[PDB]
DNA sequence: CGTACG
DNA sequence: CGTACG
């Protein structure tokens, strides 16, 4: 859920 | 993340 | 690095 | 009720 490279 | 009403 | 529902 | 990444 976090999206520092994916935002998932 | 599970679906059983709503599925998110 | 943790967000997302009826 | 549990899923979703590079
Ligand atoms: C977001 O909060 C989150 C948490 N864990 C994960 C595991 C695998 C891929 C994506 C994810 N996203
Ligand atoms: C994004 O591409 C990405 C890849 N690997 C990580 C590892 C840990 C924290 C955040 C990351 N973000
Ligand atoms: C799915 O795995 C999941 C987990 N916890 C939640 C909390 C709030 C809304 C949606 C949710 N979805
Ligand atoms: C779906 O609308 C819904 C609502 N509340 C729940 C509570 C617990 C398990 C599954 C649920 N699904
Ligand atoms: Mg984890
Ligand atoms: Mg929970």
């Amino acid at each position: 859920x976090a999206x520092v490279x994916a935002x998932v």
